[PDB]
């Protein structure tokens, strides 16, 4: 299943960077080019959404208290029901992996690192099992990169 081999490496690398403050030097899986041009890409816009929407991202926050690995267990059935319970769109996507760097950050903090990685596969089932139809459609992750690619500017 390369799209969710390729999901989970991607939302994982953004939420362990957010986390941590270093890049992973490790070579990408398959698909290599896209997954780093893919990366990048959530690097610059995904930094952009948590800062545009912090009062909402600390809000929800406080108001799922995460503390432990049975809270992070829990979400999964929140992002299905404000996540998928809604019209697909790229913006949609990219607040559900920015909203998980907030919460992997969260993490950190509290010392509790180790939820971290379970919580990326989390998000890689939400968006994959439930999105699979829309991102092939889409163009996947060469789609993404290029929905949000820039053109240099003259001059
Ligand atoms: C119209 C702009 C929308 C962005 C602004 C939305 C802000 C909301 O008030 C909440 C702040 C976080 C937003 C809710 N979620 C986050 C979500 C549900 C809560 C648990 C959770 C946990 C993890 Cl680890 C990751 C995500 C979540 C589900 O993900 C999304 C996805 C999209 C939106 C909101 C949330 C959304 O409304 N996006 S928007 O339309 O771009």
């Amino acid at each position: 299943d390369e799209l969710y081999r390729q999901s989970l490496e991607i939302i994982s690398r953004y939420l362990r960077e957010q986390a941590t403050g270093a890049k992973d030097t490790k070579p990408m899986g398959r698909s290599g080019a896209t997954s780093r041009k893919a990366l990048e890409t959530l690097r610059r816009v995904g930094d952009g959404v948590q800062r545009n929407h912090e009062t909402a991202f600390q809000g929800m926050l406080r108001k799922l208290d995460i503390k432990n690995e049975d809270d992070v267990k829990s979400l999964s059935r929140v992002m299905i029901h404000v996540f998928s319970d809604g019209v697909t769109n790229w913006g949609r996507i990219v607040t559900l992996i920015s909203f998980g760097a907030f919460v992997a950050k969260h993490l950190k903090t509290i010392n509790q690192e180790s939820c971290i990685e379970p919580l990326a596969e989390s998000i890689t089932d939400v968006l994959v099992r439930t999105k699979r139809d829309w991102l092939v459609k889409q163009r996947g992750w060469d789609g993404f990169v290029e929905f949000f690619h820039v053109e240099d500017l003259e001059g």
